[PDB]
């Protein structure tokens, strides 16, 4: 159609010109910050909602519920404003103003729990509400429609954009929808492709992702779809993030620096590798946090 | 050729779904925030530098100079990082720390003048430095390569995207490069097109543009290329800006709200008009100023 919805997905895939070893390997980055609301989350938000519409579970005017407050919140608030839904976002009351402003700007309703109840308290209340019938819960960590988005758009795009030359795919794992969906699609190809997931080192804090308890991975995660899982140190992610802006002109977030850091490790260890890493969002919303300056 | 440079331009053109009169008019918005560094300035930044390279005036490694601190500064810093130039941006010492960070992230060097000297003192210093042979001055307000970017990319895209249906073009004027270059291209078409330029009402403050002294328009400006100039009140631009996010899911800046406000006036006064307005940048860098949440 002719709406903002058609600008989601089909993000550019560009090759890094300067960082990276000179051993024949190539590093390409998928610019998810190009999505309308600035991040890879626009894909899963659209998919979770669109697929629910297709099942008759929801229709414009309905209330949507989710506990979150980062890109998923921004993305859901945007899809809600775009498609005509009432979005209710649950989060602890210690959110910066700017942080909640990104979600409120789209007209989403922010429902606060106590700092103490924290993110888990929010998850619970959101669930309480969906079971009472106060609105459809999206649940990004378990909703198969999340990876479905990447199985149908992101992965095919990457395969088409690298003309099937891709040998390694690198993704920082949050819900794991991106790595799960993209892997699912790549496995269907004859040519083998190594799937590399990244998680923060214990103690490291990288916005957008988290280190999952060994046996407490999100429901949509499928260990057999990931060939390797690497740890990325906060500092290493932040340095690569700043290096991307300075040496490539690519202004992205911390997890994106982490993804390229991982792609660098891979490229260095494998001459000739054709690595694709996901750049999750732009760096704009990180400016106030000082990671840049 | 596969670098971030190829993601500049070719921005989406989407139709507003809810705001606007129901009189047969259509309002389309050109999403310039989709440019790699988030603003319409990426086009002129790339053009001024590419064209100077063609003329042999500069080559990678050289110093580039410009007095500015908004989107132009950010766009120039980004092109410089992308292409390998040493960017120097001049501005008075009263820039917020976030405003400075948007330019420094790309490795640009900021050269400060006193608040007393202000933007005009910076313009002067920049000119002096270039005359002392310290670097190539870009001069966004007088450089023909600024409107040229719009004559060759922006205008042609709009004409193609609307399949020649456009009847009115609305643009908030800063350097006037966009309205100038787009008008030049549209005038070459058989079908007439009304060119509408917008400027802030006296006393109104709209980031990115300014009310030019009657007989002191920027050098690149050509009065005959613009059919009408409307005044936009700051409040009206801010309101339309907020309403775009809420009712359309389009998150953009103040001048963009002013642009859609102008397009609404045009649409309301002319049933059946096919209006195209330029959305200059995303709203992200405006959150900290409070104009939204
Ligand atoms: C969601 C997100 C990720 C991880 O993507 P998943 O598909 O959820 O694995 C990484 N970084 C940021 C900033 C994100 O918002
Ligand atoms: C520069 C700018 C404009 C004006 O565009 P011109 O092509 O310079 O007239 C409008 N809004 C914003 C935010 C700008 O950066």
């Amino acid at each position: 159609m002719n709406t903002l919805e058609q600008t989601i997905g089909n993000t550019p895939l560009v090759k890094l010109q300067r960082i990276g070893p000179d051993n024949g390997s190539e590093i390409w980055v998928k610019l998810e910050g190009n999505n309308p609301a600035g991040s890879v989350k626009d894909r899963a938000a659209l998919s979770m909602i669109v697929e629910a519409e297709k099942r008759g579970e929801i229709k414009p005017g309905d209330v949507l519920i989710e506990a979150t407050s980062g890109n998923t919140g921004i993305a859901l608030a945007m899809i809600a404003a775009l498609k005509g839904y009432r979005m209710k976002l649950l989060m602890p009351d210690n959110m910066s103003q700017e942080r909640r402003a990104a979600m409120r700007a789209y007209g989403a309703e922010l429902i606060l729990v106590t700092k103490e109840q924290g993110m888990e308290g929010a998850r619970d209340l959101a669930l309480a509400m969906s079971e009472r019938g106060e609105g459809k819960l999206l649940d990004q960590f378990n909703n198969p429609d999340n990876p479905y988005a990447h199985y149908t758009t992101t992965g095919p795009e990457i395969w088409r954009q690298t003309s099937g030359r891709i040998t390694h795919f690198v993704s920082s794992m949050g819900t794991t929808g991106t790595i799960t969906g993209v892997s699912r699609f790549l496995r269907e190809q004859e040519k083998p492709v190594t799937i590399v997931g990244l998680q923060p080192e214990e103690g490291s804090s990288i916005p957008g992702i988290r280190r999952w308890p060994a046996e407490y991975m999100p429901g949509i995660f499928n260990a057999s779809l990931v060939d390797e899982v690497l740890d990325i140190h906060q500092n290493d992610a932040e340095n690569t993030m700043r290096e991307l802006a300075v040496r490539e002109g690519i202004f992205c977030g911390v997890s994106s620096g982490g993804a390229v850091a991982g792609a660098l490790r891979v490229a260095r260890a494998t001459p000739g590798a054709i690595v694709v890493a996901i750049i999750c969002d732009r760096g704009d919303r990180y400016l106030s946090t000082g990671v840049f300056g």
